[PDB]
DNA sequence: TTACAATAACAATA
DNA sequence: TGATATTGTTATTGTAA
DNA sequence: TTACAATAACAATA
DNA sequence: TGATATTGTTATTGTAA
């Protein structure tokens, strides 16, 4: 197996931040770094689990969330450097306590949502927004009102979405379009990798198709077009916040504060409500149109989020 | 830690079944007799190891499931007659890979499922049905009745439920009881083990209430009371599966057979239906009336099963 | 002696 | 069933001024 | 040379 | 996150006959 490598996309970012003029030091990559040059010429086991030990060493203080996050940048640069068969993989792992603590913390979190859902009460004038926001001329407003009206991650809308016109018989779907691009995602059987697959879309399928053409032919929207998550992130997240927070101030519910993803959780509120067949259940419902695995009912779980107005008032009327 | 003892109930159904006249012999129960035997005075891994070995050789033709089932058997009694603490518990298992596929298994039927609900068209006859019963001198017939009518087990219905009338302000709920007994649950916090909380009923509570009274009452219901679930199989399976079939053979989905736990399941699918509050997913609500876990969600993808006609209607009409 | 924008760390969610 | 890829939030850095 | 009831094995589900 | 407790189905046994 090798001893020897470099973890590229590491050292490039460390040399573009070479150039900055503002803002933090980029301490945890150049930790992972130096780990990765240590690296070069281990042969030992005991050596390599000392070398690790110090990096959690150093880790300590941070939350169990940001190591389990950071433990992931040191085993993909690990599997850059060195590839998929390199003992340190063995060894640079977290606690089997931590990552079971994690799964606790988190199906706690949406049992608890489950059984205290947050009324949508202005969803329509949400979607209207939304709807609005495809004829902006600036693409991030596009982007944004593409996030609600396809349920689409933003990485998707912004990076990758192959959006296309979905048939009916002879003719073309007023309220489904084809998909392609979906993110989180790797090759395999029951997966959504490489695939073209319809969903439901909230206004007229001829609106979000224009407007996405009308997105990927303008000049950020080009510089966006096969972005990595990490540039991605770089360019566009802080004021994609922002602007999310600004559109939504008003009408958005008391309990949460407007974010982007908020979006694509009513997005399946709001097609099951609307377009959900009758024997099919709204876990099934919810898998099919986020693009989650064939048989993963579980990840439709941490979508269950708001009620809309309409059920909650028939619901009350019994009795 | 004890290097002797004996599983008592095993050797007690085999003295038991010293006297039949008739039946399969109780290869099974012997060879855990013989095991737990053979483990007396037993000091050495290897020695403990070649005898599961051995063991789980003969399982060999069974079905995965069986072999599941199997090794709980043998684990228990292993536990019963040498404690917790005993060595042979680390090695008395099953593979991962096997526990793994089962799980894969089940998952995939689950999932199978949800895309394809049944629809439950005579309901509203199958819940008379159940009222009907719960006013017949038959306890047996009763005893369906109050699975229909309140969703518990049968094991809980017949053997160890304690129904109980539920408050209202300063009256008395019409639509809801108090229960205690739920099965398959142990000591913990967020477990429903020896906890009283509140269930829904489909038929006025006075009614399954003194169904309830009567039942306890006979005779039948004398010997049921208390007993254990190997006990409580063996004296009521069959005839229960019976009465079933012959009870619903005619109103019943086409899809499947009358099954005793579809009472279950339809129970939860027509409360929900009827009586869940607007704030609370569906999943939520079946774990909150099915007497599962505080935060356990995932069990109750098990019992979505049936659409209700009414709602495959009113999906239908649309568009 | 503060503003401010820019950056990556830190952190949560799916 | 081993341990990721997105989205979301804040502390630090440098610079005008 | 079969019926039949009884039993526990075998098996699936939650 | 280690490996159970229920419910559901069928092959074997013994007995009349
Ligand atoms: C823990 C966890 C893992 N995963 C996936 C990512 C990897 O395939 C693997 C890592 O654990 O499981 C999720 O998608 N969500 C989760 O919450
Ligand atoms: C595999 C599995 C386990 N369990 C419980 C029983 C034990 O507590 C443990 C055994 O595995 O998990 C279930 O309730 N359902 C399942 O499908």
């Amino acid at each position: 197996y090798p001893k020897t490598g470099v973890a590229t996309s590491i050292v490039e970012k460390i040399e573009r931040a070479e150039f900055n003029t503002a803002g933090r030091k980029p301490t945890v990559l150049l930790r992972i770094a130096d780990f990765i040059a240590a690296m070069n010429g281990m042969d030992a086991k005991q050596d390599m689990q000392a070398l690790w030990d110090a990096e959690i060493a150093i880790m300590n203080g941070r939350a169990q969330t940001t190591i389990i996050s950071y433990i992931t940048k040191y085993r993909n640069a690990i599997r850059e450097a060195f590839g998929d068969d390199h003992p340190m993989l063995k060894i640079a792992t977290g606690d089997a306590a931590m990552y079971d603590e994690a799964r606790r913390v988190k199906m706690e979190k949406i049992a608890n949502k489950h059984g205290a859902l947050i009324t949508f009460e202005n969803y329509r004038q949400v979607l209207k927004i939304c709807e609005d926001c495809l004829k902006s001329s600036d693409p991030l407003m596009i982007g944004i009102g593409l996030i609600g009206m396809t349920g689409r991650r933003p990485y998707e809308v912004f990076t990758q979405a192959e959006f296309s016109p979905a048939p009916y018989g002879k003719g073309v779907s007023k309220w489904s379009i084809l998909f392609n691009g979906q993110a989180k995602t790797k090759q395999g059987e029951g997966t959504k990798f490489g695939i073209t697959y319809e969903i439901p879309v909230l206004t007229r399928s001829e609106t979000v198709l224009a407007a996405y053409k009308r997105l990927r032919e303008s000049g950020q929207g080009k510089l966006w077009h096969g972005m990595s998550i990490d540039d991605f992130s770089s360019e566009t997240r802080l004021l994609l916040r922002d602007t999310v927070f600004n559109l939504f101030e008003d009408v958005w519910p008391k309990e949460e504060l407007p974010k982007p993803y908020g979006l694509r959780h009513l997005y399946a509120e709001v097609a099951y409500h609307n377009f959900a067949p009758p024997h099919v259940t709204k876990n099934s419902y919810f898998a099919a149109i986020l693009g989650h695995n064939n048989n993963d009912l579980e990840t439709s779980l941490s979508y269950m989020t708001y009620t809309l107005p309409e059920d909650r008032d028939n619901a009350l009327a019994r009795l």
